[PDB]
């Protein structure tokens, strides 16, 4: 592991007061961090960000050391309430400790999702933990929303926490505006093709040479064995991916996910260079203008732009409120100038035109670039601004038992009409869609979601749609457990799709372990065969008595995978409806069951 060196003496030597700690999984905790961080420097101080995982906590205790000092935690939560993976030290740092914060000042800032069991668990933890340990608060906990809109509740958070701060301290508003950069363009007029970085990960030609152990930061360039479309149909496009994973040393068993590094589409890579009038194949770097910090590049360094926007950043997804501003100042015409700017907006018709013309319509930088001609930026900044492009997850739809040597993929790539009326592509299922029989570089993630130990227990299985990926390998081992003279109880699937001769996934293998026993009942929902919708629920109302007999008297485990949104909710509240109904009993107290069988291991979610 190896931690760094007391955070706070390093903000001594700095001349920080603040610093912005990230509970990221996925960069948005990361990002939020950066701006806070990059935030103080117009109110009178100077912040910085920093990943926990890199550090001991306990130095919280040290702050007070320093005049005006403030934490604030940027943190995400995940898994069943779970803190993110680089927050897991201090999550529990944060009980086994006694230590003492007194005079100690805070704020948290969490993201979440209403959708989830677990609201901000993870945040509420922290801002609740740090006051009982005595540390005092100096504002509100906030709880940011994915499922509305997480930038948009960020924003007021951030306009109302700076005054407070400022308020509570001696600091103020300083100065108009910055506009400061965070690092250096500098040109590589010429240099050596072998010390440039071409699109991996970690260490320099780390790609190249492969050598284990291979992780997020290492990952394993893993060949396409195969790449078959599930799909019956032609409304959409499912596929089934098998990455050989032979020689990486690679441990995974059924249930975990497999995380992918993408290319973005060259087309749209040009496209930028192009409407920039931007050359992509200069060979450079952007060094932090901060020579006291670890991150001296925003990315692997030397690279060509082409290779940043290929590899190193997200030019897909929405741009940010804060890019967007400070993308404001290229604006040569000032009716678009004022739109970039005003779209930081405090609120109001600038709050209303954010979340439209670039949130809904789901504008890319290149759209922007497109219907605000007077914005051109130079490019090396823009590269400054793009968040980092992140690693798609997939729930291994293969077990280990059967395939250690394969990680299979089963998904629906995305494709659609935007609303801003171009097409949108994804990034991770577009690119894997096009890999032929082909390396993928990726790695495997340890999940929670997981098949009985003893082999004899009873397993309900709801996975509608793609969430049928990780019970494949469910099935799969269950299967196994059978041919190999195991005892096995019984395995129940509830799947779903829209019509058998559309995306019936894994029709046939489906029907052979069903011809065999490894598959109980195969119980699957056609949602449009029918005038009306025939969802999973459906069928699990329907089981209502038999579901109560492996629940209640056979100890069977419960695993929901696929749609967050509403089939987790709808799925659950029929269980509810069934306990409440079988050995009768409250609604209220039907649902405390149920969440006593989560707790005790008996009913596993996975969306
Ligand atoms: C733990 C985990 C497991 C997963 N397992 C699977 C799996 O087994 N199978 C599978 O197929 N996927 C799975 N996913 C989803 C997967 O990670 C990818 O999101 C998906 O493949 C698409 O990625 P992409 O990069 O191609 O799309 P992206 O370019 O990243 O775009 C996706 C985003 O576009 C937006 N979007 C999508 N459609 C529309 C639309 N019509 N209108 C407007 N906005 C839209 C949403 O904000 C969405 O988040 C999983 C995710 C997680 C976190
Ligand atoms: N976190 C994880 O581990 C994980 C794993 C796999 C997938 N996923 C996620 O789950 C999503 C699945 O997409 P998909 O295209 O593959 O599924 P889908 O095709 O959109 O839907 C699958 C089936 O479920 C039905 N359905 C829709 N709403 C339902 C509800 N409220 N209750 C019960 N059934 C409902 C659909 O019927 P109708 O279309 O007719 O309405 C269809 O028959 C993706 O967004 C993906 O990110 C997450
Ligand atoms: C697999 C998964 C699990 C999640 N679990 C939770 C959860 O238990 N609670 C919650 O409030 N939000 C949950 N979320 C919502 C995210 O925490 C939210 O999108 C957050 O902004 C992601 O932050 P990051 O980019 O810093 O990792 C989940 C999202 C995913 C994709």
């Amino acid at each position: 592991p190896v931690k760094e060196s007391s955070f706070v003496e390093k903000m001594k030597k700095t001349g920080r007061n603040i610093i912005v700690f990230y509970g990221s999984q996925t960069g948005t905790a990361e990002e939020f961090a950066n701006r806070l961080s990059k935030d103080a420097h117009r109110y009178g101080m100077r912040g910085m960000s920093a990943d926990p995982e890199e550090y001991d906590l306990a130095d919280l205790s040290s702050l007070p050391e320093i005049d005006k000092s403030l934490v604030v935690f940027c943190m995400a939560t995940y898994g069943e309430g779970d803190p993110t993976d680089n927050a897991q030290d201090f999550y529990d740092w944060l009980q086994e400790t006694d230590v003492d914060l007194t005079g100690v000042k805070f704020a948290v800032f969490g993201l979440g999702n209403k959708t989830y069991e677990h609201f901000n668990a993870m945040g509420k933890y922290v801002d609740q933990r740090l006051e009982q340990l005595g540390a005092q608060r100096i504002f509100e906990l906030g709880l940011g929303d994915d499922d509305g809109n997480l930038e948009e509740d960020f924003i007021t958070w951030r306009e109302q926490f700076w005054p407070a701060v400022c308020e509570f301290f001696g600091v103020e508003a300083t100065g108009e505006e910055s506009s400061i950069r965070q690092y250096e363009l500098v040109v590589h007029e010429d240099m050596d093709v072998a010390k440039v970085y071409t699109g991996e990960m970690g260490r320099l030609k780390s790609y190249e040479n492969q050598k284990p152990p291979f992780d997020a930061k290492n990952p394993f360039l893993a060949a396409v064995t195969a790449n078959r479309k599930l799909n019956q149909g032609t409304e959409r496009h499912l596929m089934h991916l098998e990455l050989d994973i032979s020689d990486s040393k690679i441990r995974y068993e059924s249930g975990d996910h497999v995380a992918v590094y993408p290319a973005n589409d060259s087309a749209l890579v040009n496209q930028i260079g192009e409407i920039l009038g931007a050359d992509l194949d200069v060979i450079m770097s952007l060094n932090n203008l901060d020579e006291e910090s670890n991150k001296k590049h925003p990315f692997p360094c030397p690279t060509t732009y082409r290779t940043a926007l290929t590899y190193y950043l997200d030019i897909t997804n929405p741009p940010r409120t804060n890019v967007l501003y400070e993308l404001a100042q290229y604006a040569s015409e000032p009716s678009e100038q004022e739109h970039l700017h005003k779209m930081a907006s405090s609120s109001g018709e600038g709050k209303e035109l954010y979340l439209s013309w670039v949130v809904e319509a789901r504008r890319h930088i290149l759209a922007i670039l497109q219907d605000y001609p007077s914005l051109r930026p130079p490019i090396d900044h823009l590269c400054e601004l793009l968040p980092r492009l992140q690693a798609r997850y997939y729930s291994i739809a293969s077990s280990s038992k059967v395939h250690p040597n394969s990680v299979h993929i089963c998904a629906v790539a995305v494709e659609y009409e935007a609303k801003s009326g171009r097409v949108n592509k994804g990034v991770a299922t577009s690119w894997l869609r096009a890999k032929e029989p082909a390396l993928v570089p990726m790695f495997v993630r340890k999940s929670q979601f997981r098949l009985p130990f003893k082999s004899t227990t009873p397993v309900i299985m709801v996975g509608p749609g793609t969430g049928i990926a990780p019970f494949m390998g469910f099935i799969q081992e269950r299967a196994w457990l059978r041919e190999q003279g195991k005892e096995v109880g019984e395995t129940l699937l509830y799947y779903g799709c829209r019509r058998s001769d559309e995306d019936y996934l894994y029709r046939e293998e489906l029907a052979r372990f069903h011809k065999d026993g490894a598959l109980t009942q195969l119980n699957v929902a056609f949602s449009r065969e029918q005038a009306h919708k025939v969802y999973v629920q459906h069928l699990l109302k329907r089981d209502r008595e038999h579901l109560w007999k492996l629940i209640h008297e056979g100890g069977a485990h419960i695993y929901v995978c696929g749609d967050a949104r509403n089939m987790a909710k709808d799925v659950q509240n029929t269980f509810y409806d069934i306990v409440a109904e079988f050995g009768p009993m409250e609604h209220t107290q039907a649902v405390d069951y149920v969440k006593k069988l989560m707790t005790k291991g008996r009913y596993s979610l996975d969306v």
